[PDB]
């Protein structure tokens, strides 16, 4: 945010490939690879802003969870690695997260 040290966050979303009989319309459309990074965004997260980041993230977590209708998993490594995991059933948050991250950017 201020300090000369910024990081990036990758959002992974599972996309199902409902293919007709052309492949498998009987199986619950299973995508080749799931939980993969879609894009990375630089967040105003600093190593000396965990408290502020946790406070903001805590608030944003609800603000982002509010518009969310399901479960959400996230991983924040003090090392400076942030990852966002959203299910397909909650793909909405995925877009809300992208806009959110880029919104804070």
């Amino acid at each position: 945010m201020s300090k000369s040290n910024t990081y990036r966050m990758l959002v992974l979303l599972e996309d199902d490939t409902k293919i007709n009989k052309e492949d498998e319309k009987f199986l619950k459309g299973k995508p080749g690879k799931m939980h993969e990074f879609v894009d990375e965004l630089i967040l105003p997260f600093n190593v000396d802003e965990l408290d502020e980041l946790n406070t903001w993230f805590d608030k944003f977590d609800a603000e982002i969870c509010i518009p969310n209708e399901g479960h959400i998993k996230y991983e924040i490594s003090s090392d400076g690695l942030i990852v966002l995991m959203l299910d397909k059933e909650i793909e909405e948050v995925v877009e809300k997260v992208k806009k959110f991250v880029e919104e804070n950017n």
